[PDB]
């Protein structure tokens, strides 16, 4: 079976031929019509059939049995979707491949700013093939998180906005995601992700030394998802201890 | 002697080779000198700097109101630049994405050319009365109408009432914030976002939105519906023409929209 170097450079490829989708996708001028790529996703079926025959694909229906495949792929074809709708950007593609379980390669593609952020074991992660250092340490009061704040309760809302340097929120799990990475976000808080929101997310964390847990603290089943972060190493126990304090995080009334 | 045309083109001129300037002035960056609350960096003294040494060598009678200026500066004023050398300086200093300059030229009160450059992601957003507004030479039209309850807005949730807060969240179909508002403003203009909403500007935070908002349609008042002095600034609103009166309803409902009350 294939090297990491010949599929990721047969993706690379393949993501670049996307731009012959999207363009007419942004028509929508008469959604839902975004519900229909998925289209994306069954070129990606094709792909895996051409490609590599014994992949698996996990994506927004339908899958079905899950553990335990040898090669598998899981992707959100379009992550942000109301920032598709009623932006025309702010949107990505992720990506994540998982051998035996193990992240092997992910991609987080951001079409409308024309930055592909990749992670390959082996090799390190990159951005347009620049390669990606370890964000330097955030503490929570030198950093901006992002969160959804419409999903919490008011005291947790009002705790994180004291403790932290500031707020900012992109409005895609995979592109605040990024900017956490990249040292732009101390931590990216998702309150309730499907797998697809934050597979390609493993890689880069293990890559460049982030913390990537439940908000329990706990490791993510890939599989399944959980609701979670993605931090700074310097402010991931304090973002935490933030959401689970005072009888936790959840909004009620 | 000199035409909108002729301005635009040494301003445009000028944009473009802040791009030889910037890179080097994020690498020196920077480590709250002139500032009460507003952060500062390396970067938007050399801009501000490099932008009076352009008027100082084009046009010697056109003033500048500016970030760190101040100057006594009348209303009375014939040829007026205000200037936001970096709006976003937050997002600039913990990001290097998401800040904008700001540039807005006034004659004898009239807002004539307006200028929000996107510099990370290379998108200029410029307006010329007479012509009309562009982004990156692609010519804006009025945004689609657009109600609360479809649009997303954009506002800092952490200086209203948290009441206010979650009735605009309930009203609004989704909440984002990019950080500057000149950008934050611009997907206003775009149709991207419903409204955006600083409490507390600066000249310097809105002078170029006057000229957008005429030119595209767009509702730029006070949070009382009001117009507003491009030279004092006050709490302001950029909006949708549909979803206006919606947003400034739901801000100064059961007391007003203020934290500390
Ligand atoms: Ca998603
Ligand atoms: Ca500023
Ligand atoms: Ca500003
Ligand atoms: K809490
Ligand atoms: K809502
Ligand atoms: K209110």
């Amino acid at each position: 079976d294939k090297t990491l170097q010949q599929i990721d450079k047969l993706i690379c490829s393949w993501l670049k031929q996307i731009d012959n989708v999207i363009p007419q996708l942004i028509m929508e001028m008469t959604d839902l019509v975004t519900n229909v790529d998925k289209q994306i996703q069954q070129q990606f079926q094709q792909f895996l059939a051409t490609y590599f025959p014994e992949h698996q694909l996990l994506a927004e229906e339908k899958s079905n049995i899950t553990n335990e495949i040898n090669h598998l792929w899981i992707m959100d074809p379009i992550d942000g979707t109301a920032n598709l709708v009623k932006q025309q950007e702010d949107y990505c593609i992720i990506l994540a491949y998982f051998y035996e379980g193990k992240p092997m390669l992910s991609y987080v593609y951001d079409y409308p700013h024309k930055k592909l952020y990749k992670a390959i074991r082996g090799e390190g992660a990159f951005c347009n093939g620049i390669k990606m250092e370890e964000p330097p340490s955030l503490k929570l009061e030198d950093a901006i998180i992002s969160f959804n704040a419409q999903v919490m309760n008011l005291d947790t809302v009002q705790d994180l906005f004291d403790a932290s340097f500031s707020y900012r929120l992109v409005g895609a799990c995979g592109l605040d995601s990024m900017r956490v990475a990249k040292g732009q976000f101390g931590a990216h808080i998702n309150t309730n992700p499907k797998p697809w929101d934050i597979a390609a997310q493993f890689l880069f964390a293990e890559l460049l030394n982030l913390k990537m847990t439940t908000l329990d603290g706990k490791a993510i089943d890939h599989l399944k998802g959980a609701p979670f972060i993605i931090s700074n190493k310097a402010c991931h126990e304090t973002v935490l201890k933030i959401l689970n304090a005072n009888g936790g995080y959840q909004k009620y009334r």
